[PDB]
């Protein structure tokens, strides 16, 4: 029951806890991408780090949107959360672009989800998602894209090399 | 006269008067909610408190409603203000029952006021709502449901006893 | 590939993977009973709060057993972690009887591993489950059940009364 | 003579002397890979630093060992210790490799004394080898395989610049 829940939709509440499951597989994805780049035959640990800080900011995401679901009146519900797409992460640029292809999925289906609060005249919605999650994405996947093209920049050169040096020194 | 109006319907302008009154109303029903629980008959300080801080809260959100109007070249007009539903607040549920129901209708003239901006393709008051009003009326809807849970619960067991404890513990 | 592996059996390394998704589904559940408290109809904050702190520990447990599985060589393999048992959790009872079953489910797979590294001569597996994971669990079990144990104490004399008391004055 | 020595087998002890001799021998190892780094025509400094540490650590964990065996009331027995095993010891990978050897040998004589001790029923001798020697020497080893493939990764590139780069940025 709820004593509070006013002006939203049972649509957006599904749409709240389905996006609640893509940041947790988001997190779960930089896990993996974090440990992948701990191992002794992988060994960049400036990587391993960036990765991790990610999965943190992904589980951080989810649990504000588990509050705001609690806020609005509306009910957690957790579904199963798959494993991440890969177990072996290939190169720093591969790690790289599959981090924008997954910030660009979690990008789009706040769009999604904003689309749906602004079809369901639900303001509050709207301001939540803006100056807590749209403006971080933009911000996030503009640093992604600048390490891409660094690392891609310094790959071109020599690969092993630019991997060492990336991972020192911008990372 | 205005020499700085822009995009500023009369509805609006209106409709920002007609908010002023309601917070207004709610700062006065606040005041007699907390005097009530300062009652020697009452006494619950720790409900009085509450009640009067919240009147402190809906009197500086109509002045923040106020200085809005003049910041886009409306003028505010002040209407006769109601007096308080009841003399008398019952119980403490009685209270914080009374309490939703109050910040619920200010919740849906804030709804209806950014219905009305968007309609008037107005971001400013939209934008204006959104980070000084919708939000805070979200997280204190929130806390008063908590508070009036707590409180039901409590006295499901043992009506006096029940009130204390809110008070001297919660509150 | 890895130059550094040693005296680290595969059934091992299997065995740590599947702990670390026993650990993971831990820190779900936690996760789903600390949103439960938080609903505005439910709204015990101190019990919301203690299984938040679960959720973090138990992330925690399964990213120190993939540190450890990297320091020693193997390779973290992850997979689809389910959702939590209920959607729902019940009383303060049930809810920490239902943390008492999944500690001694950890518990008892720490112990299943811990018996597979003594049976495979592997006393560093030992020696790190010892100090950082069997102590740890069994301060955890002994404060769950002395939770339990008060929780049960006070909603025998009034339910209501007692998960306010227990929450507020243990929480 | 000892008028303290309980659980403690001839077995134990001499095994305990054997170790003694072990990293003493490693140290001087370690001697010689620090001062063949620090020659005019190899100045690889953070090298050189990086051997010296470990000749340091080796030393330490020889006197740790002699201490622990007075302590149970065995007697300490000093053996020739034997030279490196070269003179001159190749390039950064080479000489990883080595110590990589080196380390695996101390960790395999670990286990092996470990595994006397359990057959020994001497929990004592458990507990002094887990807390302080074998959880080190998995640490150390995990940091020289990440350093292994760093220093491989830059000399698949260019060799010359590799060694420097990884002397200037890792260590
Ligand atoms: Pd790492
Ligand atoms: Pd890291
Ligand atoms: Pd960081
Ligand atoms: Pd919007
Ligand atoms: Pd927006
Ligand atoms: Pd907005
Ligand atoms: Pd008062
Ligand atoms: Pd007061
Ligand atoms: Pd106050
Ligand atoms: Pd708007
Ligand atoms: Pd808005
Ligand atoms: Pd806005
Ligand atoms: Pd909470
Ligand atoms: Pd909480
Ligand atoms: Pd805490
Ligand atoms: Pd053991
Ligand atoms: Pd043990
Ligand atoms: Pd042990
Ligand atoms: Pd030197
Ligand atoms: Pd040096
Ligand atoms: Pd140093
Ligand atoms: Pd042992
Ligand atoms: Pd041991
Ligand atoms: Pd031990």
């Amino acid at each position: 029951s709820s004593q509070i829940r006013q002006n939203y939709s049972t649509e957006v509440e599904a749409a709240v806890n389905r996006l609640v499951n893509l940041y947790l597989r988001a997190s779960y994805t930089y896990l993996s991408l974090g440990f992948y780049f701990d191992r002794d035959d992988v060994a960049l640990e400036g990587v391993c780090h960036f990765f991790r800080e990610l999965a943190e900011e992904k589980r951080e995401g989810a649990e504000r949107l588990l509050k705001m679901q609690n806020q609005r009146g509306g009910r957690a519900l957790f579904q199963d959360l798959q494993k991440p797409s890969q177990d072996e992460w290939g190169t720093t640029p591969d790690a790289m672009k599959a981090a924008i292809v997954l910030e660009k999925s979690l990008n789009q289906a706040l769009l999604d989800l904003h689309a749906l609060g602004s079809a369901q005249a639900d303001p509050h919605l709207c301001d939540f998602l803006e100056s807590h999650f749209l403006d971080e994405e933009v911000k996030l996947i503009k640093k992604m894209g600048d390490h891409l093209t660094n690392i891609q920049r310094l790959v071109g050169s020599q690969a092993g090399l630019g991997e060492y040096l990336f991972e020192r020194l911008t990372l």
